[PDB]
């Protein structure tokens, strides 16, 4: 199987990776926290460009991620737009978004985009294609917060995200029930044993999935996310490293 | 839901309860490993009786039991004498288990006994109704080393340990796959859905299984096995470790 390498961070070997997800409106917000987030334990810093109030001026932008990259310097960073249809802040046409991670690619200032598998193939494809040319690494994602679909359906999103390119596929449901949670670990495995030749990050949102975040190196998950969120960062490294270790 | 108390300790309420076993061939070897046990964070000490060479003489047993509620004095004990047939050490007839477990109850030492679903129904349901006339709680067990049986057959066996009056059903099976965990946590799901009414305790065994002795709160097995120094069956961790992540799980 493939590993992802970005910067000295290897994705999907040894412990699964930490993810945090810094979310401001203004530039003088991200500043802040950046600040907080500063000294947690994570390993991959998310900015959620959603949240940013002046998302399609192309300076602005460029300028809050060069702020984060000014104060965190040592954590690869991946930058995320999530559309409000996928448990974001705001839409943007197709367009504005394929332009707007173009733009983070061309800045120099991010290691990893975030691309949305059901954005389109074509802008997908040219998108990844786009990221690769300057050394960007891919997470492909999809999100259901309103309900887990069937493990059969996530195995096919999963391989979707593999045919497309991406460095790493990423799900994340909602479970509505127990067996839900279930589902999720279920779709995991398969997609290891059948169809995964790199890494992938798999994920149960809410209270009730929380296992997931925990307990899923066995079933072939290399990422989770915490909170400096379901769980703080402290306890879930805690919690990983014993079970690595077990 | 009905649940067990034994001293004050709650199973079947709040984070699932953590069980050590302690293994010794003579009464020194009791001795020793229960002082070494005594610092340890756990919430029962299950005694494996199986492990004991001098199992056939009542005197010797009775001073052994005796000798672990000395040195250990606040914690609930459950006596388990596991058949060689379900993985344990050595075998006995019937009515030599059977007379075992009576004289356990006799005792006034222990707080539980293990009782095998496959020992025969008679004998279980008459050893249930004398553990409970002496105010002793079953745990009603059923092990697999080999396979994970389908989860309706998983389900159908916790729900016989109901109806034979067991005061908490509890199964361990071994995956051979990573779906067979997760057909382990689908039996505890379902069990909790259709027919539970007591606390439950499920386990798939090896590294692979270790999700279950971990996430019972959220998928419904109320105690899990940790290690001090060794656990009996594969996939453990220590018990400070297993307390970490139970805690961790019980205020996410
Ligand atoms: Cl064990
Ligand atoms: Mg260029
Ligand atoms: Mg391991
Ligand atoms: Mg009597
Ligand atoms: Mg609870």
């Amino acid at each position: 199987m493939k590993t992802v390498t970005v910067r000295d961070l290897v994705v999907g070997e040894g412990a699964p990776k930490i993810i945090v997800s810094l979310m401001g409106k203004t530039i003088t917000d991200v500043k802040s926290e950046a600040l907080a987030y500063r000294e947690a334990d994570f390993d991959i810093l998310e900015w959620r460009v959603d949240h940013f109030a002046n998302v399609t001026t192309a300076e602005s932008v460029l300028e809050a991620a060069g702020a984060i990259r000014e104060i965190i310097t040592d954590k690869p960073l991946l930058f995320t737009f999530r559309s409000a249809k996928e448990g974001g802040e705001q839409a943007l046409t197709t367009g504005q978004y394929i332009d707007l991670n173009r733009a983070a690619v061309d800045s120099g200032l991010v290691d990893m985009i975030d691309l949305e598998l059901f954005t389109g193939d074509d802008e997908v494809k040219a998108t990844v294609g786009y990221a690769h040319q300057h050394n960007v690494a891919v997470i492909m994602s999809n999100h259901d917060f309103h309900k887990t679909p069937a493990a059969e359906e996530i195995v096919q999103r999963l391989r979707k995200m593999q045919e497309l390119g991406a460095d790493i596929p990423k799900i994340a449901v909602m479970p509505q029930t127990k067996a839900d949670v279930l589902t999720l670990l279920t779709a995991t495995v398969e997609m290891q044993e059948r169809y995964a030749d790199r890494p992938i990050i798999t994920m149960s949102m809410s209270k009730t999935g929380v296992i997931s975040r925990l307990a899923g190196e066995v079933f072939g998950s290399a990422a989770t996310f915490g909170a400096v969120g379901a769980i703080s960062v402290a306890d879930l490294r805690t919690v990983l490293t014993i079970l690595h270790q077990a």
